[PDB]
Formats: structure tokens, C-alpha cells, sequence
């Protein structure tokens, strides 16, 4: 039963979202003044303590068309989450906890949302997160984990092909506590949704195997809202879209309007709004102490009791299940076990060739049951990527007789952008979660709006790249990455990590996992690379370290993954021919880039040439080399060997370009490429 | 009716196929094997010359899953297509004609697949074409074009949201000629469907509004397949998805594993089935006669003689309307009109500061009238990207009552990577389509799959890419791109163009239009810029130019874009404190390093500092400059003009940053950064 105090939070709800586009006058208003009934219902049955934004069991919330957050930032206000009617006031304005979008870095603010497609399957990944840490730690008597994952979208975030994605996943999953409204207002930024979009939403979601319930007024049946919710909390076995169709800009002069999306309402406009609502004309920002009181009593005092009571069961789990419970109390203070490093493979010269992809499965196989957090999966490359540890169990639902959901492997499909944004949401669940996903590195750029995101947001997640260039050979270009490493170089926050050899690849799992901020890629070899001598696992950490040296270097060769090989023979080469040269391996842009200048100057100095050698773009190296030897054109059909001495790839060819390199900067002195004059 | 030698035919694709793969000792077995009996039916029944591969009413093909190529090849082999058994002899080996994925470039081969989702994408931007060119030429008594459109497709394809992207458009758009052919086949690689893939696939295209058809045995059917082609064909306003089982590997000893699908074949195998199908163990690549002689009546001859009797029609379609016969006659020999470029805008330092975007609006007003087969559109952006023209009718089903088929306006929805491969389909089709489409910078790497494609293959779709930096303000960071610009120029073969001004954007839409083989991003303005004095559509067209000069430069100053004007604004204040510097606007770097070494020498000299002037990565301008004054990290939500002010983007800001540079170097000798080793 709704009460007129209902009634008096929804108006507060439309008009404070509304007096905040204004005064920003910028944003989109229409939006919030639709589905703002919705949020009410919605979030008074949430259990979510607003004191504490991180408990693990609290029920989250997506804003998937994260244009809608002037709603976002009223019910995080409204609720009693930090947030101010001051900050309400610089909403859009620089350096305000009030950006124009939601960004996961604010208390009550899950992911950074915007991107549409993006925040659906971000939660999908926190559906999946949820099921697993319920499956590991649940005993009969301790319920510590069951919350639901409510999702907010658009007509916008379903014509993205990543939300389809995500939702076959989901259906195929039973993902039974992810609870989907959909705002069915019939327009979008160049008018009637018909106009393009009029397909069957509903019989394309029963596809999928989600349930989909209506609500066929969503601008005043608060009601049929909290009936349509009720229902779906029963539909364990498949998760629920619900379609509630409303009007954009209700309350409006210009409601169903595509204008009301996204600019702001007119003052007359506004003042009629609220004198309609019982609202003064001429107050801004004005919110009822009715309402204060209202969610004070029916959510943030409820909330703190139901957290409290969480507490005392879990104080009690540990005594009952100790191991279990000083597991997932470390999960939660973020810990990785004490000297869990130890149990990563190191290598010498008299082992033998694999491909880095070899020795990626070999860390998994090492490390799994020393991380329970460590759940990983391919999209459909299990067998090309090798990311399947032996004694692993599927992530699936019990019903399937192929896992159940305590299995820590999934199977992403070939859904690349999905994957990443599952993962996201994975990550963003807490309980210290560590997804990596795997599959070639040229389908990454599949995935680049969910990658670019793991960068912004700081998700550290882990794609497991393999098949990194030509090495690939006779599948071709198509599946051969050459500008590839230069744009994620490109992205503000990602580690590359393009290890060379054994202990390379263990030092690349240790930077990214330590992580807690910054995702990572790395990038790995099809074919055998040699064992190097000169890598340990501590000079690789430092993301670039010289691997030979010699005194008075004639040039210093830097290079990284299997050209770094290639360059040791290459010196092996020159010194027959008495050139002097020192071997630099970069493994890791970032990471280098982190070092002191100290250091950096000592690996790439000043007063010597330096070449760079790497089978793809030479467009990114320009901040450390001098010259050099890459791959600015497409790739071939061809065996590896045949592609890689095509294109000069080969020892002696490297040898050549030293050489010339040498002979055309003889009698200049050299300033290193990483120094910077402001 | 089919015989006996439909059946030697299939066996005979099947196991030219298989010797294909089993020789090159690389490539997918198990497609070939299933989908062969559907690619002889459907072959003998399309309307092609294979001595033309270019007529433009050929009835087109695509094999969305590319990797089963082997099929591609023995079809183009044996239909007469200039493919030989030596050619198949030299598969996946670099050099041939026969490449591991199909590849745009072969004669048969439309468009280059291997990624998943993109060969489907493609077929409807190539039913669009059809569908367009029709309404616009097509006379009673003149029925120039009324082709088909079938695709092949798998299971991965079916996984891909880009695939999704694209079905809702078609259906939408009610494209009833473009028939799609699934084959289930249960398998994909990591193992079965089931453990992620299990959707009801029909039921969703139904949803789409495409007609769906089943073929229960897809594997001996050939008379089912044939009846559900013949269906389909009705379907006038329906697009068709024909579900045909098949079985993976069918014949093999493995058939319906997943060790089958891409893989060779084990050499007793491939006896046995040889001995199976009535061929001789220890024999390869071989053709009966009576499979020759069959296609030589079935389809050389036929195509031959309707493709001649369409070019009678089409000279007496010259005779009756002489003046639209005489334009698809251009069209159909690639050339634009002569001397179009006089309708391409100029303007002065006199005439008003415009943000690129709002001149980007002029110059298709200027051109749609010149241009008839310029078709352009938007993924719901239209009133933000300013991509239409006032005149301008969209491209919609005649029931819509918004528009029709002869419409040059496409709504493409929320739906980046399908537009930029729907476009790659609407230019592949012929007829000097020139596609283009607007989003923002931003959300152009949400397409990135099929972006590289558009290098790779070499269509010359062009992107309009408004809102491209901080300059979008306050929706702050994840709509202003930082990386977007350096990944870009990290790919080959794609121009990415960021014009300063009036003249800048018409250097940009010449070359970009004028363009046979390289794609075009052009990255527009929110924000009013100055028109510039000095600019010149002659200039920007090379690429990089000198905008202002002076005799003997204490720096050069490399901007791009809105940062020229900032730049300009610089050396006023260098100039008063006595510093000479010489401004450089270098629109597209590609039209930049196809000029003449001597050229660009000239416009970056050595022995001057030359600094580097952009609101986005630095990365990439280390091969043009030797200091960077760039941003690498994420941006911001505010007033823009706070934004640049924030990040030190001032007149002010960045002539102190050229001071430190000049003082930084004084005295050092400078090598100018376009000079090479080797
Ligand atoms: C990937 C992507 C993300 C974006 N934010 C957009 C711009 N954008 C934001 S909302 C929208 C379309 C209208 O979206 P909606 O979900 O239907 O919202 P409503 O409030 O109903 O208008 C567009 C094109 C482009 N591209
Ligand atoms: C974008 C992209 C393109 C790729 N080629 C791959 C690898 N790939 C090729 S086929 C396939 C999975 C099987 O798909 P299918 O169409 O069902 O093929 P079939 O022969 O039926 O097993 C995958 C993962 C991943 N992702
Ligand atoms: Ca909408
Ligand atoms: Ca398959």
C-alpha cells in the first residue's frame, strides 16, 4: 500500500532532479521526470545500509543510461547516502562530486555508467559475482551472501549489441537475482523510437530465457511497480525484464517529447511543474521533511539494523567454519594471501622453449588454490588460450550437469565486449574478486568500450591475450594484431604486459594481481620462445630492465615479448663484428613509466643510439627509442617463420638496422628519449 | 530436380575441400564438410557470371564465417570463377591468391571475413544498396536491379552483438531480399552450444521481424534446402533466416566433434571418406569432368548470357532517360562528377568563428545535390553530429509513411559497430556508393571491429566523428576521447583527419571523397574556432602544411584541430617576448606521410625545436616533434572553456611550455624527427 507521503517523494524526486539540470543548465531532464515513481518503489525495498556503501550484502543498483543521474544523485541524497544539496549544486561543474554521468568512484555509485550497453552487463558480472560467493560460503545457518542486482536502462542500451550479449549470457546462466525495468518511453535523441528501433523487446528477452513482466503505467502506478518486483523476486530460475512503458519529461509542458531529453526545461516551464506538483514556483531545491523522515524510517534505520544483524552471523561464521571464515574475512579487507608470490614459477636457460601461452597455463595451474577469488574464462578459446586449469569446475547452473555455480571457469561464448564488462561488474562485487578473461588479442579491440572503462573506473581486470602477431601465421591478417599494443598504450590506466620468457610471465601475473586500480592485458606468444638468460622475476616487475649488458654499449636494442630473443641473437651477431650492444627488455610500458627517472635514465641513457625491435606499430615508440624496427602494414597469410623473415625479422636483418643506426648518428651526442622539457 | 551429379558435385566440393586443408596442414575441415551440400544448391540456383564479377546485378554472396574459406575457394574454383587447383595447392601459404580467411581483394571474394558478426553486417548494408539504387533507377520497363543478397552463417556469428546490431536494422528496414542460411551445427570450438550458447535463435529473428525457415537434414536435404530458398525468395518484405542442420565434419570419423572444426583432417580419415564417397583413397585435388561440365550449363553459361542481355537493357535505358542513364553510367565507372569540388566552400579570416561540426552541416549542403550517391546517416545523433541535409529524405520501407527507399538518410540507432559495417556493405555493393555516418569520437571505438576492417580491406566509408575532445565539457569523461586519435594513426590505411577550420573540413571532405582504398575519420568540433589566415583547401589537402612562417623560427609549433587556433594565439605572445615561431597545422598525418620526404622536410626542418600542440595523447606525435604538450590522462565535466583552462590549454600556457622547450635545447644541434637510420 502507497500512502500520499509516496505521492510527496516522487514529486521531491522530479523536481529536485529537475532544479538541478536547471541551475547546471546542462543535462538531461527527461529521464528522471519519468522514471522517477520507479526509483521510489524500487529503492524502498532495497536492503542497503547507507552509512556503509560497501557492505557486501547489500542490494545494488544499476543506472545503466547513466544520462538519467540527476535521479541518481536525488535518491543517493534523498536516502542518506554523502551527497548534499550543495553538491546537488554544482552538479556538471568542474571538480564537483557531481559529474554529468555516474563515475564508480562516488559512495553509492556501483560502475561509471554512460556508455550505453555498458551498465546492463555490468551487472550481469555482479549477478555472477553474487551466485559464486553464495555457492562458496553459505553454510546451512549462515546466509551471508543473497542480495539482488537491480538494473535501470533505455531503449538506447537495447539497440547495443553488448547488452544483447550480456542478456544471452544472463538468460542462459538462470541469473534469477538480476531484476531488469526498462524505460519504455518510446523516444531516443532523433525522436520516435519507431523511427528505428520497433522490434519485440519482450519476445527477443523470452528468447534469451529471461521472464518478462509489464507495467503498463509507469507514471502513476506505484502499485503495479511493487507487484510487478514482488513477482520477480520469485523467478529464481530466470532472470526478469520488466517492461514499464512511460512518458519522457512527464509533468512537462513538452512531455514525450524528444526535446525533454536532453537539454534543460525552460523556467516557465519548470515553474508550472511545480505549482502542479503543490510545489512553490519560485523555490529551488526544496525538500519536504515528510520525505527526510519518510526514508529515514522505511531505509536508512532498517538498513543499519539489517547490516548490524549481517555482522553478529558472520562473527559467529568464523568461529563455526574458521578457514572459510579468515578466507573470505581477507577477501573483504582486499588481501592477497601473505606470500602467495611464492608459488610462481622461475625458470634458467636450460629449460626449454614454450610459448608464452604455455607458460600462462602453467601460473593458473600454480596459482589457482592459493587465490579462491581467481575465477577465470575464455570466450570461446578455452583450448587457444589454454586458461583452463585441470582440476577446474564450470561455472554453470546446477540444472546443467556441466558445473554448478561454486565452479570458478566460465564460458563466455564468442562475446568479447560482454566478457569485458562482466568481468567489470565481477570486479566491482568485492570480496577481493580477480576475473581474467582470455582470447586473441585482435578481438580485444572488440571489446574496447568495456576495456576503456576498466582504465577509467580502475576495475583491475585481466585479459589473457594470446596469439599477440604474425606468430600466428597462416590464418592471416584478420587475426594478426599490428596496431593493437599502441592503443592500449594509448589509454590512460591499463598495464600491456608483453612478457618475453618464463619468469617474465610470473612477474606479469604478480603486477596484475597486486593491482587494485589499474586493469591489464597481456599479450602472449602461439609459438616457442627460449629462456632467457638475464630475467628474473624481480628486474621484470620493474616493467623495463636492461637484460645484457655490456661497457660502452655502441647502441642499447629495446625490445619486448619475442623480439627481445631475436635481439640477444642480434648482439650475438654484432659482437662478432665488435659492435657493443646492450640488450634493454620492456616488458611493460606503464609499469616502467612508474619507475623513478632515476632508474628509467639508467636503462635508456644519454649519449648512446637506441633501436627498438617489435613485430607491430612503431607509432607509440618515439618516448624511448632513437629508431625503430616495426610493422606499420597489415600482416600475410604464411608460415610464422616465412612471415617473420619477410618481413626482416631474422637476426642478421635486426644486426643490419644497428649497424645503420650507428653509422647515421656517429658524431652526435644524444639526449634519451625520456627526457621531457616542462 | 536433383540428380546424381548434384550428388558427385557435393562430394566433390567436400573433398577438394578437405585436400585443400589437409595439404596446407592448417585450416577449419569441419563447415566445408557440413555446409557444402547448401553451397552447391544455392550456387546452382544465383544469378552470376563468373567470367564478370562485377556486374552490379550479380546476385551477391557473403561468408560471414570466414574461416571455413575452403568452401569459398572450391565454390569460385569449380563455378569458373579465375581460382586454379594450384592456387588451392599454394592455401595459406604467403603468397597466394588463397589466403587462411577470405580477403575483398579476390576476384568472387566480396568482402573480407574472419571476424564474427561482420560478413552478416556487411550483407545488410548490401541489401540496403540493392534496395536503394532500385528505387532510384529502376523505370517500367527497366528493371536495372533486383538482386539477392545470402549470407553463410555459424554459431559465433550468431554470439556476436554486432549480428544483433545489424537484424534488428534489416528488420526494421524490411529488406525481404537478403537471405540469411544458419548452420547449426551444435558445435563451436570450446565444445557444444549448450554450455553457452542456448537461446531460442528463432524466436529471436522472429522478434526482428525476419521470416524463419528450418531444413531438418542440411546434411543429405538437397531438396529441402532448395524448397526453403524458393520460400524464402517470397518473403518480399521479411528478410529470411533458413536454420539448416547440419552436422560438423559431416563424413569425417570425427563428424560432430569439435576436434573437427579447424583442424586437418588425420590422412586415414581422409582415405576413408574419399573410399565413402566414391573417390579413390590416394588420389588429391580432383575434379571429374562431369562436376565441370555441370557447372559450365547450371551457371557460366546462363550468368554470361543474363548479364548480356542486361547490358542491352541498360543501352536502351540510356536511349529512353538519358540523363539518369547517363549518371549510373558514371557511377557504375567510379567516377565522381567532374570538377564537383567547385561546390566545396571557402572562406577567409573575415568570416565568422563556426565549430567544425556546423561546417561539416555546410559542406553537405553544398555536396548532396552534386553527389546522388552519397548516402549518410547517424547512430541517434543526428541534431549533434549535423549530418543532414534540409532537403533530405530518409531511407525507409514505403509503409512507413517517414520516408522510402530511395531515401540518402539512414537511422541507424543506437548502433556504432553495425553502421560502420553496414557501410562497408552499402560501398562493397558498387554503383560509387559513398557511405558516411556520424557519432562521436568517442563511441567510434564501440565500431572499432569494423573500423579496421574498412583499412584492411580498403573501404572508403567515412566517419563523421563530432565532439571529439575535452571541448564536449560537461558530460565530462566518458564522452571526451584521449586515446581515440593515437590508436587511429596507429592503423594503416585509414585517414584521420582533424581540420582547424572552413577550408581545413573541405580539404578534408575532397580527399576523403575523392578516396578509392583508404577509410576517413574526420574529428569535428562542439565548440566555435576561428577561420584561420592562411588555410587553404590546396594546403590543408596535403596533409600537413605551414599555416604562418617566419624567417628563421626560435620553434616550430606542430597543432591539429582547435589547437592551431590555440597555437596561433601562442606565438603572439612569443612574438612580443622576442620568440619567432612558425605555426604548422598538420590536418591528417596519413596525407601527411604520402607526401613527398622533400615536401614534409620543409615544413619540419632540421635544427629548430619543434613542439606539439593537441588536447589528447602525446603518444603518438614523437615522429613529428621533439617536445609534446598533450593530455594523457581522462578528462573532466565542466564549462569547456574551465576544461582547457584546467589542463594549462592557454595562449599563455602553452608559449611558456615552447619558452622551456627553446631553453631545454639551446645549443644542442637537432635532427628533425622525420629522418631515418635504415
Ligand atoms: C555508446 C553510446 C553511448 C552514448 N551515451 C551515446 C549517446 N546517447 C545517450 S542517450 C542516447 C539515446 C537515447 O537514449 P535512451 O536510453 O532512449 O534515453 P531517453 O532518456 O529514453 O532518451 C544517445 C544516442 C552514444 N553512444
Ligand atoms: C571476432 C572473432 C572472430 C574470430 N574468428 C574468433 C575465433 N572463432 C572462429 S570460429 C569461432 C567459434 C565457432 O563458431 P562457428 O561459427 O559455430 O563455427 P563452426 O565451424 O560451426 O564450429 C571462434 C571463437 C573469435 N572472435
Ligand atoms: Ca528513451
Ligand atoms: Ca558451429
Amino acid at each position: 500500500q502507497f500512502t500520499d507521503i509516496d505521492k510527496l517523494a516522487v514529486s521531491t524526486i522530479r523536481i529536485l532532479a529537475v532544479d538541478t539540470v536547471s541551475k547546471a543548465n546542462s543535462g538531461h531532464p527527461g529521464a528522471p521526470l519519468g522514471m522517477a515513481p520507479a526509483a521510489h518503489v524500487l529503492w524502498s525495498q532495497m536492503r542497503m545500509n547507507p552509512t556503509n556503501p560497501d557492505w557486501i550484502n547489500r542490494d545494488r543498483f544499476v543506472l545503466s543510461n547513466g544520462h538519467a543521474v540527476a535521479l541518481l544523485y536525488s535518491m543517493l541524497h534523498l536516502t542518506g547516502y554523502d551527497l548534499s544539496i550543495e553538491d546537488l549544486k554544482q552538479f556538471r561543474q568542474l571538480g564537483s562530486r557531481t559529474p554529468g554521468h555516474p563515475e564508480f568512484e562516488l559512495p553509492g555509485v556501483e560502475v561509471t555508467t554512460g556508455p550505453l550497453g555498458q551498465g546492463i552487463s555490468n551487472a550481469v558480472g555482479m549477478a555472477m559475482a553474487q551466485a559464486n560467493l553464495a555457492a562458496t560460503y553459505n553454510k546451512p545457518g549462515f546466509t551471508l551472501s543473497d542480495n539482488y542486482t537491480y538494473v535501470f536502462l533505455g531503449d538506447g542500451c537495447l539497440q547495443e549489441g553488448i547488452s544483447s550479449e550480456a542478456s544471452s549470457l544472463a538468460g542462459h546462466l538462470k541469473l534469477g537475482n538480476l531484476i531488469a525495468i526498462y524505460d519504455d518511453n518510446k523516444i531516443t535523441i532523433d525522436g520516435a523510437t519507431s523511427i528505428s528501433f520497433d522490434e519485440d523487446v519482450a519476445k527477443r528477452y523470452e528468447a534469451y530465457g529471461w521472464e518478462v513482466l509489464y507495467v503498463e503505467n509507469g507514471n502513476e502506478d506505484l502499485a503495479g511497480i511493487a507487484k510487478a518486483i514482488a513477482q520477480a523476486k520469485l523467478s529464481k530460475d530466470k532472470p526478469t525484464l520488466i517492461k514499464m512503458t512511460t512518458t519522457i519529461g512527464y509533468g512537462s509542458l513538452h512531455a514525450g517529447s524528444h526535446s525533454v531529453h536532453g537539454a534543460p526545461l525552460k523556467a516557465d516551464d519548470v515553474k508550472q511543474l511545480k505549482s502542479k506538483f503543490g510545489f512553490n514556483p519560485d523555490k529551488s531545491f526544496v525538500v519536504p521533511q515528510e520525505v527526510y523522515d519518510h526514508y529515514q524510517k522505511t531505509i536508512l534505520k532498517p538498513g543499519v539494523e539489517a547490516n548490524n544483524k549481517w555482522n553478529k552471523l558472520f562473527s559467529e561464521y568464523q568461529k563455526k567454519f574458521p578457514e572459510l571464515g579468515a578466507e573470505l574475512a581477507r577477501r573483504l579487507s582486499g588481501q592477497l594471501p601473505a606470500n602467495w608470490e611464492s608459488k610462481l614459477p622461475t625458470y634458467t636457460a636450460k629449460d626449454s622453449a614454450v610459448a608464452t601461452r604455455k607458460l600462462s597455463e602453467t601460473v593458473l595451474e600454480d596459482v589457482y588454490n592459493q587465490l579462491p577469488e581467481l575465477i577465470g574464462g575464455s570466450a570461446d578459446l578455452t583450448p587457444s588460450n589454454l586458461t583452463r586449469w585441470k582440476e577446474a569446475l564450470d561455472f554453470q547452473p546446477p540444472s546443467s550437469g556441466s558445473g554448478n555455480y561454486s565452479g570458478r571457469y566460465i564460458r563466455y561464448g564468442i562475446r568479447e565486449h560482454a566478457m569485458g564488462a562482466i568481468m567489470n561488474g565481477i570486479s566491482a562485487f568485492g570480496a577481493n574478486y580477480k576475473p581474467y578473461g582470455g582470447t586473441f588479442l585482435n578481438f580485444v579491440s572488440y571489446a574496447a568500450g568495456a576495456v576503456r572503462l576498466s582504465a577509467l573506473s580502475g576495475h583491475p581486470v585481466i585479459w589473457v591475450a594470446t596469439h599477440d602477431s604474425i606468430g600466428v601465421g597462416e590464418d592471416g591478417p584478420t587475426h594478426q594484431p599490428i596496431e593493437t599494443l599502441a592503443h592500449f598504450r594509448s589509454l590512460p590506466n591499463i598495464q600491456v604486459w608483453r612478457p618475453a620468457d618464463g619468469n617474465e610471465v610470473s612477474a606479469a601475473y604478480k603486477n596484475s594481481l597486486e593491482s587494485k586500480h589499474t586493469p591489464s592485458i597481456i599479450a602472449l606468444s602461439r609459438q616457442n620462445l627460449p629462456q632467457l638468460e638475464g630475467s628474473s622475476i624481480e628486474s621484470a616487475s620493474k616493467g623495463g630492465y636492461v637484460l645484457q649488458d655490456v661497457a660502452n654499449p655502441d647502441i642499447i636494442l629495446v625490445a619486448t615479448g619475442s623480439e627481445v630473443s631475436l635481439s640477444v641473437e642480434a648482439a650475438k651477431t654484432l659482437a662478432a663484428k665488435n659492435i657493443k650492444a646492450r640488450v634493454v627488455s620492456l616488458p611493460d610500458f606503464f609499469t616502467f613509466d612508474k619507475q623513478p627517472l632515476e632508474y628509467r635514465l639508467s636503462v635508456l641513457p644519454d649519449n648512446v643510439p637506441i633501436m627498438s625491435v617489435e613485430v607491430l606499430a612503431t607509432t607509440c615508440w618515439g618516448k624511448y627509442a632513437h629508431q625503430s624496427f616495426g610493422i606499420d602494414r597489415f600482416g600475410a597469410s604464411g608460415k610464422a617463420p616465412e612471415v617473420f623473415k619477410f618481413f626482416g625479422f631474422t637476426p642478421e636483418g635486426v644486426a643490419e638496422r644497428a649497424q645503420k643506426t650507428i653509422a647515421f648518428y656517429k658524431g652526435d651526442k644524444l639526449i634519451s628519449p625520456l627526457k621531457k622539457a616542462f
